[PDB]
């Protein structure tokens, strides 16, 4: 019920940082206005993860996607890129860089960026962002990155007080902005790290609105973001630390 042609198509081939993680074709991000001189330029290994509140998954961006990826968070109005992973982990990359550096700018593709400023918090960089149409007018908006940096080469955190004090600044920035799009969420191949942000991120508000007593069914909710994009939350650890996550927010509330 659930095809993945789009992202298996031979023009696409190099769109994909791993060959056998591939989105859900109903679920995919599909980019439009892109070159007319591209064979296919409405791809991007992306999906979008509903539980109004929503995400994106996505891998972290290859050198030949970068412009995709650029064109993907002005088209979906995301104003919150979280990216959960270094950009080379291990000596492996995972995400080439698609920021300027800092007070610098750079155009990628037909989109402009201007890193207007970087700053340090805990576990974590935050780095905002002006994106814009280099061929409009009134298009720029501010997109935060926050670059959770902490997250161990091997495994997870052994205590999730880090990435649940990152995700409340993250939720804070989100609602501050009137009607941002989907919170843009990246790991290597976007399903693994993505997908526990992302689980995670949603529990929590669940507890937001119904408070500490209400029903938290993980696996649940676990299978549901698998039907959107395949394989988010890919170990034992990451399944675990999301239940260590939502106690130790429930736990924090109870004062
Ligand atoms: C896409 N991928 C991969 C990955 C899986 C297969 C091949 C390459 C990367 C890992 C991940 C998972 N293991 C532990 C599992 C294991 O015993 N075999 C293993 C796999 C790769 C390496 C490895 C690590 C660095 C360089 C070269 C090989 C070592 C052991 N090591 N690396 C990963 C982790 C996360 C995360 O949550 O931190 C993620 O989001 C995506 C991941």
């Amino acid at each position: 019920l659930y095809s993945r042609k789009e992202g298996q198509r031979q023009e696409n081939k190099n769109k994909n940082r791993y060959k056998n993680i591939l989105p859900f074709d109903h679920t995919r991000v599909v980019l439009h206005d892109g070159d007319p001189n591209e064979p296919v330029s409405d791809y991007i290994n992306a999906n979008i993860i509903m539980p109004k509140k929503s995400y994106i998954a996505t891998q972290g961006c290859l050198q030949n996607t970068v412009n995709d990826f650029w064109r993907m968070v002005f088209q979906e109005n995301s104003r919150v890129i979280v990216m959960t992973t270094k950009e080379v982990e291990r000596g492996k990359s995972k995400c080439v860089k698609y920021w300027p550096d800092e007070y610098a700018l750079k155009e990628y593709g037909v989109m402009r960026v201007r890193n207007v400023k970087e700053s340090a918090a805990h576990d974590y960089t935050l780095r905002e962002l002006k994106l814009s149409k280099v061929g409009q007018g009134n298009t720029e908006r501010t997109v935060w990155q926050y670059h959770f940096r902490t997250w161990p080469d091997h495994g997870v955190p052994s205590d999730p007080g880090g990435v649940l004090d990152f995700l409340e600044e993250v939720h804070h920035k989100q609602e501050s902005i009137m009607d941002a799009g989907p919170v843009v969420v990246h790991c290597s191949a976007g399903i693994g790290r993505t997908g526990t942000f992302i689980v995670i991120d949603i529990l929590i508000d669940i507890i937001r609105e119904k408070g500490v007593d209400c029903d938290i069914d993980v696996p649940k909710t676990i299978q549901m973001v698998r039907s959107q994009r395949s394989g988010m939350v890919q170990t034992e650890a990451q399944y675990r630390f999301i239940y260590m996550a939502v106690q130790h927010y429930i736990e924090t509330l109870q004062r």
